[PDB]
């Protein structure tokens, strides 16, 4: 429907705990709009939990 369509493909993965450097390793390693938003969403997410 209207941009109802979050599951769209299948199920990501579960990023319950990442170093920074898998991630920025990662990112620089590996590339897949999946992995680099994902991976992005924590990394902005992990900068900024506000208390």
């Amino acid at each position: 429907g209207p941009l109802g369509s979050p599951n769209s493909g299948t199920k990501k993965y579960d990023l319950s705990k990442w170093k920074y450097a898998e991630l920025r390793d990662t990112i620089n390693t590996s590339c897949d709009i999946e992995l680099l938003a994902a991976c992005r969403e924590e990394f902005h997410r992990r900068l900024k939990v506000y208390h």
